[PDB]
RNA sequence: CGAGGGCGCACCACCGGCCCGUCUCGCCCGCCGCGCCGGGGAGGUGGAGCACGAGCGCACGUGUUAGGACCCGAAAGAUGGUGAACUAUGCCUGGGCAGGGCGAAGCCAGAGGAAACUCUGGUGGAGGUCCGUAGCGGUCCUGACGUGCAAAUCGGUCGUCCGACCUGGGUAUAGGGGCGAAAGACUAAUCGAACCAUCUAGUAGCUGGUUCCCUCCGAAGUUUCCCUCAGGAUAGCUGGC
RNA sequence: UGGGCCACUUUUGGUAAGCAGAACUGGCGCUGCGGGAUGAACCGAACGCCGGGUUAAGGCGCCCGAUGCCGACGCUCAUCA
RNA sequence: CGCCGCAGGUGCAGAUCUUGGUGGUAGUAGCAAAUAUUCAAACGAGAACUUUGAAGGCCGAAGUGGAGAAGGGUUCCAUGUGAACAGCAGUUGAACAUGGGUCAGUCGGUCCUGAGAGAUGGGCGAGCGCCGUUCCGAAGGGACGGGCGAUGGCCUCCGUU
RNA sequence: CGGUAACGCGACCGAUCCCGGAGAAGCCGGCGGGAGCCCCGGGGAGAGUUCUCUUUUCUUUGUGAAGGGCAGGGCGCCCUGGAAUGGGUUCGCCCCGAGAGAGGGGCCCGUGCCUUGGAAAGCGUCGCGGUUCCGGCGGCGUCCGGUGAGCUCUCGCUGGCCCUUGAAAAUCCGGGGGAGAGGGUGUAAAUCUCGCGCCGGGCCGUACCCAUAUCCGCAGCAGGUCUCCAAGGUGAACAGCCUCUGGCAUGUUGGAACAAUGUAGGUAAGGGAAGUCGGCAAGCCGGAUCCGUAACUUCGGGAUAAGGAUUGGCUCUAAGGG
RNA sequence: CAGGGGAAUCCGACUGUUUAAUUAAAACAAAGCAUCGCGAAGGCCCGCGGCGGGUGUUGACGCGAUGUGAUUUCUGCCCAGUGCUCUGAAUGUCAAAGUGAAGAAAUUCAAUGAAGCGCGGGUAAACGGCGGGAGUAACUAUGACUCUCUUAAGGUAGCCAAAUGCCUCGUCAUCUAAUUAGUGACGCGCAUGAAGGAUGAACGAGAUUCCCACUGUCCCUACCUACUAUCCAGCGAAACCACAGCCAAGGGAACGGGCUUGGCGGAAUCAGCGGGGAAAGAAGACCCUGUUGAGCUUGACUCUAGUCUGGCACGGUGAAG
RNA sequence: AGUUUGACUGGGGCGGUACACCUGUCAAACGGUAACGCAGGUGUCCUAAGGCGAGCUCAGGGAGGACAGAAACCUCCCGUGGAGCAGAAGGGCAAAAGCUCGCUUGAUCUUGAUUUUCAGUACGAAUACAGACCGUGAAAGCGGGGCCUCACGAUCCUUCUGACCUUUUGGGUUUUAAGCAGGAGGUGUCAGAAAAGUUACCACAGGGAUAACUGGCUUGUGGCGGCCAAGCGUUCAUAGCGACGUCGCUUUUUGAUCCUUCGAUGUCGGCUCUUCCUAUCAUUGUGAAGCAGAAUUCACCAAGCGUUGGAUUGUUCACCCACUAAUAGGGAACGUGAGCUGGGUUUAGACCGUCGUGAGACAGGUUAGUUUUACCCUACUGAUGAUGUGUUGUUGCCAUGGUAAUCCUGCUCAGUACGAGAGGAACCGCAGGUUCAGACAUUUGGUGUAUGUGCUUGGCUGAGGAGCCAAUGGGGCGAAGCU
């Protein structure tokens, strides 16, 4: 008869993002004239730490074409930059760590960082660190390129979508344990209210349906439908298969 | 005074009769409309009817009922508001935590090795490390107290004491909502749904109460029906006229 | 009012019950009074306020009204009458 | 106030009834957490408790010391009173009464932004309004620079418009 | 304008615009500098003890801000030069042909010292006048040293930890660039972040308590309520115990007694958990030094395992430095 | 100032957290392990409403939803049931709208056929589940073995009178003089068992047993100290109170202070005391009744936000059919 | 989100339906008459098992007859029904009401009256008529269901049937709809709501109309006795026992009941402490024996005195160890919680097993879980006093009340009596002990703040000396007093 926890979470007051010390967006530079159909060239200023983030953040500095000004950008840093480097964006831009380029001048089997998921955003795609995706096959013809993403999924985007090349810094950061109950506190105090996590079958059944008993049992089939309403898909929701993944 | 006789009020029992409905039987009658027209009879039966009216208005009493409804009494439900000065959690910005023990990596030297490398002594100072202050907490005495110092305190003994640590202030989340390392915990001494006002004199077959005198009469706890079994309706028993 | 209960007798269940359930009349409930020491229901008797007389059931050693009769005939001794 | 009529918010022992008052309990329970007081004097009607002096102790710098924030709001300071109050007392007081006291360019506020709050545009909404905070806005009212002029005047020439 | 340079000098033309800096950054460790305090040896001044001793014991014995100069600390700053037989160097580290060691310089901080402030003030003493109760007047003094793993602040250097990387903005400044402006050789112009001079700084708060009596808890309530400073002895120590500065009157009463029962605290022959649901409660142990430590183990631990010895006072003797 | 120690069993790995005011734990959390959803026109969630809002200054080494609970070692069989999910296959049922027919129309009938449900696959680290009866070896006793009935599969590795075993104080051994306790062993286990089983150091104000030491826990009590209590001066409540207050028996609403019969009864008081006053505290919380509730659950009845699907409108321009 | 989650009931739940009906009985000779009284039955069945008429006689038995037998069919005789009539039971029935045939649809259309239950309401069922239309029989007649007693259902709604019926809203026609009358679709909780759980997180109004704990009645059950004496006891009923039967007592078992208490009588066990009972374990005095002694057993007077220390268990119980004269049984609100304790049960946390889809449950296990108040009256314990002898004092008496001692061992008797032997007492006497009681401190022990005297740590008074502080600083020894 209680609204559960994950429910309140879209009301979002406590469970919002710690964005106080996060040091931007990272993005690629909105594409314009110079990066349509040329190349702009870039100094890597500084790599920082983003804090809730994984993957170094590099700081590079562009001329504006058409005003004495100095263009700031936060680029995802791919795996290999470094502070001085030269990166160049641009359709002309040379295959090399760092540049970003379309991905429909790529050639078959080139792996992309912050792949843009529609023509004309900024990264949205393989940001997260050691993640990359591959570029599979082009077509001349209707402008499309067809890419695996970091989940082995296949995609077809536009081939005017661009993306850094390399892999993003930060490489295997999940391979180690995290030992402490304190380490995972400070991980997840600078990302969200997430970390504490109670089991359902651990509450009373007002505040979760998986809650009561004499015994610590679901009492259910942990399997929910999709079409479950908010406050009951809890469990494995839409669940193809449950077990053990023996086979692939 | 009077055997007998007569007219007989009201009222009662009965038998006839009349009006409307409905059945059964059957034969006649009427005409500006001759009709799938209209009317009439006899015999049963249904009616809260007729059969030379008794009503209307006003007052008083009793009884039943709807209303706050003889008086006081819920657990609840709804509407609209006020609270995060306590606590719960997130964020912002500050402040704080004796003295010791153990002795991780890294490093130096010596020694033994063909190599691979090994041994010894120092150095170093790691850790949700250990003993233990302040702080924070609250195990046991099931101690004190228990109309207390106190609507949760006190004594000794205890857990932890560089960390998921303690804490001020500023912020955010508000009631079927919040928040919860989860005890249905906490949300201003209130929480298995806060507090305030109102709907509201909420309802109660249940409990408690129900105020002067004398006189006369005087019970029932049984019948039948009831989601009826602590209650009603009904007949019975009572009183009054 | 629609909770009844009790007694003689009849009577069902139960080992039985100051248990449970019927029949009949009376009673208590609603009822005081005399007697049963005491007691809702037993026995007598039902009640305005009194005087006198007499009784009911029950009593008459003393408490405590009445045998303080020269009462009648027997029975009985109990170191739990 | 009686009598004839009229009309009631018309009669109490109860309701763990309402309000007010008063008993027994009872001069009883009690005035027992943190070692501790004593001598002399003064004022005074009055001294275990006030003041001074002397002595003995305690807090023992993580104080029973010296200063702040929050909160309180005059409790601060003198003089006086001695009704009540300070659960004994008081000649004392944070009591009562009468007066007095808080002085800033340089200590803070003020200013900045933080987590956040919140208008306007827009959107929604029966509506009070609330959503949203850059989002669906013609969102810059400023500037030493230059020009056209007014010469406003110590019209040389610099300030104005 | 000067210096090879780091950079220095008192100013040192310059807009829109652009770039950068400061503001502006966690926690912990180890060292080093400075100060305040503590300690020790003398010199004064005033007190205390003097039964005997004690050249004794106690108290006290200043120099603000802001300038100038000098120490001291730091530098990932410059010049010469070119290093293996590698060398410098820290407690640890760490550093070097991307320029070590050595020599010579530059810069930053400078809260330390001296100086102006400054002794005239303050303080300590000894007197003298009175102005009911003078910032009265006067004399003398305010001195020399030594120590440190000492405590507390502060500054600096160098490390460690993070799947944690530890604000923003007002505000101020430097630089780049050079649109412009300035004057015709004058006792000159534009201009000036140099020295001195002139004027102004409004508004609100400001007393006191800050807690076993000024706040909340119905109260002068053993509760609660955020901070700063922090002496001597013992000791490992912000422990406990005693003391100095400062503070107080025993916590909303006193007096007399010393029954039971209690609350709090001790002791108890002999036995030693037989008590009890149960060793509850109490008791035993305990610091430091020297030995000595098992099973098991995730090899880290167990571990102060367990067990044993010693511990005072006094007189010395060695060793560890500048 | 200032650790009693040792040998074991159970549980939890540890540090951490928790019912302010009776439960600090074995409960929660945790790292580790496993599973599930989702490529943004998205997953999960808020929102009366806006193409509103949170995750999200995010992008699969990420967010969201679960279970288990360090390490070690393992995690067996069952997809019949209920869930979940997957492609729709000639395909069954299936609303509104639309189509056709009859009628004078209301209307009626028929054809067509969205999701869903049926049909068919997958899935147990989803919920869950994991059998009986007879005969049989050259002493007996068991039963390696053999027959059948039956399931979706018939409990595997392990573990055990365990915090899980009724019978039960199970049986045997050890610990004691004596043990419903402990430990070790056995196992047809009423009713053990695999994301949880079985172990294993370190740790624990966790539950249990024994040993050394230690003692007033006890035999068996005594003495002392402080503050009370006590008495006094001052000050000064409250709870509670039908009236009250000595007993035995009787009867009685079946346990009297009062009534009957008897025993008896002597002012006013002080310190104690805990037998009575069925003492006080609270309109019993247990239990039942009420056509009185509330918290929670669920194929109870009746609904509903949200979601999936069809139709109409916004809603247009061209071709192949 | 809202709501519901029946009733009865020797408490509720579970179980049953005594919830609507029918037969016999209870039931006490009209009728009626209750309990979760007894024995049973019903939610149907039947175009015939309905209606007429006719003709037969049934169950069973005896005697006969090829296969044929205990039963196949045929025949005769007896046959009051001992068969059958659908079913439960009861009643009724013989040229019946049964069996077999023939013809049929009175199981049809109608209005009233009445009986049964009863309020004299309804439903259902039934009785007697009356009016039609029929069936059957020669006819009288009989028949509107079943031989009789049961076999069933309101309003609202729906559906069908009937009247050349009424209405359909200004009139008319036609659909439609509404109506009038009669059937049907059903309410079995059967006079007729539409309805699942859980709560230990719980709430309220009540209930002693009603359970759990005391008391009360009862005494089946438990416990303890008695009568008879078939037998046991080599023999011998009765030394000691006591079958089959039968009579009691007790209230320390457990039931039965529900009278008191639900505006509350604190719910197990232990601890502590007092008293009471006797149905006597021991001890005193006795009787009996299958009593030689020793030991043991039975019984009497008898409750004065005693009846213990421990291991396991929360236990009460139980069991074992050991001592003992003996280790008897019980009551007092299952004595005793403002006496304690809190181990158990019995709140809220939590784990396991089983059950349940789930919430959750479990006389299943386990772990952690606030034990409040006396100063009132009485009772009791002690302490002052009070009334009467004029005041006051000393010394006394005793009414009345209380009451207290207990048991064992060793030596001697005595290796005696007795006995084949083994073994083996007693009376007097002596020395001591146990439990209890009343005191006491010479001795020994304990206490010790004489704060008495040494020692000693830290600090403090400038040192010495003398002291002090550290809530009794610590420690040795310690008078007196208490013990
Ligand atoms: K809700
Ligand atoms: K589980
Ligand atoms: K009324
Ligand atoms: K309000
Ligand atoms: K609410
Ligand atoms: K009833
Ligand atoms: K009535
Ligand atoms: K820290
Ligand atoms: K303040
Ligand atoms: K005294
Ligand atoms: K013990
Ligand atoms: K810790
Ligand atoms: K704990
Ligand atoms: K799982
Ligand atoms: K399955
Ligand atoms: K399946
Ligand atoms: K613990
Ligand atoms: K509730
Ligand atoms: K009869
Ligand atoms: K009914
Ligand atoms: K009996
Ligand atoms: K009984
Ligand atoms: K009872
Ligand atoms: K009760
Ligand atoms: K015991
Ligand atoms: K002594
Ligand atoms: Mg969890
Ligand atoms: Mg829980
Ligand atoms: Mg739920
Ligand atoms: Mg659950
Ligand atoms: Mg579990
Ligand atoms: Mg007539
Ligand atoms: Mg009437
Ligand atoms: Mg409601
Ligand atoms: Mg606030
Ligand atoms: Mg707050
Ligand atoms: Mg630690
Ligand atoms: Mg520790
Ligand atoms: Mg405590
Ligand atoms: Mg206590
Ligand atoms: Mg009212
Ligand atoms: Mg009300
Ligand atoms: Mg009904
Ligand atoms: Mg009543
Ligand atoms: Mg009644
Ligand atoms: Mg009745
Ligand atoms: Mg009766
Ligand atoms: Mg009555
Ligand atoms: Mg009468
Ligand atoms: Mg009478
Ligand atoms: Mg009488
Ligand atoms: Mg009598
Ligand atoms: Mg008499
Ligand atoms: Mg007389
Ligand atoms: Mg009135
Ligand atoms: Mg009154
Ligand atoms: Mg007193
Ligand atoms: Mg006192
Ligand atoms: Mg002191
Ligand atoms: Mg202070
Ligand atoms: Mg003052
Ligand atoms: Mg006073
Ligand atoms: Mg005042
Ligand atoms: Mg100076
Ligand atoms: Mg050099
Ligand atoms: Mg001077
Ligand atoms: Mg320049
Ligand atoms: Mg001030
Ligand atoms: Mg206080
Ligand atoms: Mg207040
Ligand atoms: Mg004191
Ligand atoms: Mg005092
Ligand atoms: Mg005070
Ligand atoms: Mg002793
Ligand atoms: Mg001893
Ligand atoms: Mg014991
Ligand atoms: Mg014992
Ligand atoms: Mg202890
Ligand atoms: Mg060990
Ligand atoms: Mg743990
Ligand atoms: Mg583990
Ligand atoms: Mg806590
Ligand atoms: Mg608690
Ligand atoms: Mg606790
Ligand atoms: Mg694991
Ligand atoms: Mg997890
Ligand atoms: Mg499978
Ligand atoms: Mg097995
Ligand atoms: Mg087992
Ligand atoms: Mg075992
Ligand atoms: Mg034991
Ligand atoms: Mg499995
Ligand atoms: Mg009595
Ligand atoms: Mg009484
Ligand atoms: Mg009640
Ligand atoms: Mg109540
Ligand atoms: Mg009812
Ligand atoms: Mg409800
Ligand atoms: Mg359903
Ligand atoms: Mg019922
Ligand atoms: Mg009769
Ligand atoms: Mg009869
Ligand atoms: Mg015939
Ligand atoms: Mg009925
Ligand atoms: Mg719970
Ligand atoms: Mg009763
Ligand atoms: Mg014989
Ligand atoms: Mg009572
Ligand atoms: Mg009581
Ligand atoms: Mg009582
Ligand atoms: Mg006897
Ligand atoms: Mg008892
Ligand atoms: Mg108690
Ligand atoms: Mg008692
Ligand atoms: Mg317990
Ligand atoms: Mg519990
Ligand atoms: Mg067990
Ligand atoms: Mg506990
Ligand atoms: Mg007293
Ligand atoms: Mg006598
Ligand atoms: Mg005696
Ligand atoms: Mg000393
Ligand atoms: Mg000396
Ligand atoms: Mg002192
Ligand atoms: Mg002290
Ligand atoms: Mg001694």
């Amino acid at each position: 008869g209680r609204v559960i926890r994950g429910q309140r979470k879209g009301a979002g007051s406590v469970f919002r993002a710690h964005v106080k010390h996060r040091k931007g967006a990272a993005r690629l530079r909105a594409v314009d004239f110079a990066e349509r159909h040329g190349y702009i060239k870039g100094i890597v200023k500084d790599i920082i730490h983003d804090p809730g983030r994984g993957a170094p953040l590099a700081k590079v500095v562009f001329r504006d074409p058409y005003r004495f000004k100095k263009r700031t950008e936060l680029f995802i840093a791919a795996e290999g930059i470094h502070t001085g480097q030269f990166v160049y964006c641009g359709k002309k831009a040379q295959l090399n760590i760092g540049n970003v380029l379309p991905v429909g001048t790529m050639p078959e089997g080139t792996i992309v960082c912050c792949l843009e998921e529609k023509p004309g955003d900024r990264g949205k795609l393989a940001r997260a660190s050691g993640n990359y995706a591959t570029v599979i096959s082009h077509n001349p013809e209707t402008k499309k390129t067809r890419v695996k993403l970091p989940s082995g999924s296949k995609k077809v985007i536009s081939s005017a979508n661009r993306a850094v090349v390399g892999v993003v810094a930060g490489g295997g950061r999940i391979d180690k344990p995290i030992l402490k109950a304190g380490r995972a506190y400070h991980k997840y105090k600078a990302k969200r209210n997430c970390w504490p996590r109670v089991r359902g079958v651990a509450m009373n059944p007002v505040e979760h349906p998986f809650g009561g008993g004499n015994h610590q049992h679901i009492g259910k089939p942990s399997t929910i439908r999709r079409d479950a309403p908010a406050g009951r898909k809890v469990g494995l929701i839409a669940a193809r298969r449950t077990g053990r993944l023996r086979g692939t």
